[PDB]
């Protein structure tokens, strides 16, 4: 809507008090015109008809329950594109400064987050196994992240190009966990999975196995549940851009780490300029070390690590 830029206070997800850029025209709405062509924020007032309605509320303060979703998904959506644009030079999702849209409570006890296409779309959670969903840094860019996918490689969404399209998503929103700097670790929804039980996630980068996703392309699942494994079969790809961040030694193979940046940089490079709809694992490995040889050099440790990276998830 056409209005003046403003600045609102809230609450988010985990009661947490956070500053929103607003619009002001008779009411506040979760409106933020200082990002490209703008990040809105809609209510989907627990149905499914999207995107809903814009966000208005009568004051400028958001903080009731109810609003909690909503400010932390227009206030990642904030920190994700300042990530892209900061960090790759990248603006919105398009490159171009795509208006970015999201809805919050969509549905009724909705254990799940999504790109559909158009927008991100965040259930409440059933209060046992989800909270609302945008309360996790890390599954608001994996949502974004989805549209950056479709926008560049346009990785086909089963199979092995859908589990890098599911790894990618998960890289990328670890990145930006660690990016806004509270609580980052290379788990996944870690802050909005099972309020009833700590330490858990709904998926571990560092160790996919302790959820039974695989890290090594032996265990691969080739069932047809879940588009071909996406969510599981990611593991594999996970594991493997942990070791190149991090290091470590996986069943024998040592992998030294270049660190998150620089994961990063080769993984960014490779979604952009390498990788296409059907790239399988073995075409991501090539995307990844000739990556890591345009920024690096072919004789670098960055390639040589990306190379034994995904040696150690057998991945040739
Ligand atoms: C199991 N869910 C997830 O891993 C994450 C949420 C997670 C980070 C909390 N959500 P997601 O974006 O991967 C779910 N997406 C999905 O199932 O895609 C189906 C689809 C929905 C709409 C259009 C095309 C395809
Ligand atoms: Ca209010
Ligand atoms: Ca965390
Ligand atoms: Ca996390
Ligand atoms: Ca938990
Ligand atoms: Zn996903």
């Amino acid at each position: 809507i056409t209005g003046t830029s403003t600045v609102g206070v809230g609450r988010g997800v985990l009661g947490d008090q956070k500053n929103i850029n607003t619009t002001y025209s008779t009411y506040y709405y979760l409106q933020d015109n200082t990002r490209g062509n703008g990040i809105f924020t809609y209510d989907a007032k627990y149905r499914t008809t999207l995107p809903g309605s814009l966000w208005a509320d009568a004051d400028n303060q958001f903080f009731a329950s109810y609003d909690a979703p909503a400010v932390d998904a227009h206030y990642y959506a904030g920190v994700t594109y300042d990530y892209y644009k900061n960090v790759h030079n990248r603006l919105s999702y398009d490159g171009n400064n795509a208006a970015i849209r999201s809805s919050v409570h969509y549905s009724q006890g909705y254990n799940n987050a999504f790109w559909n296409g158009s927008q991100m779309v965040y259930g409440d959670g059933d209060g046992q196994t989800f909270i609302p969903l945008s309360g996790g840094i890390d599954v608001v860019a994996h949502e974004l992240t989805h549209a950056v996918t479709d926008y560049t490689a346009g990785l086909i969404y089963q199979n092995e190009s859908g589990a890098i399209n599911e790894a990618i998503s998960d890289i990328f929103g670890t990145l930006v966990e660690f990016y806004a700097n509270k609580n980052p670790d290379w788990e996944i929804g870690e802050d909005v999975y099972t309020p009833g039980i700590s330490g858990d996630s709904l998926r571990s980068m560092s160790d996919p196995a302790k959820y039974g996703d695989p890290d090594h392309y032996s265990k691969r699942y080739t069932g047809t549940q879940d588009n071909g494994g996406v969510h599981i079969n990611s593991g594999i790809i996970n594991k493997a851009a942990y070791l190149i961040s991090q290091g470590g030694t996986h069943y024998g193979v040592s992998v030294v780490g270049i660190g998150r940046d620089k994961l990063g940089k080769i993984f960014y490079r490779a979604l952009t300029q390498y990788l296409t709809p059907t790239s399988n694992f073995s075409q991501l490995r090539a995307a990844a070390v000739q990556s890591a040889t345009d920024l690096y050099g072919s004789t670098s440790q960055e390639v040589a690590s990306v190379k034994q990276a995904f040696d150690a998830v057998g991945v040739k």
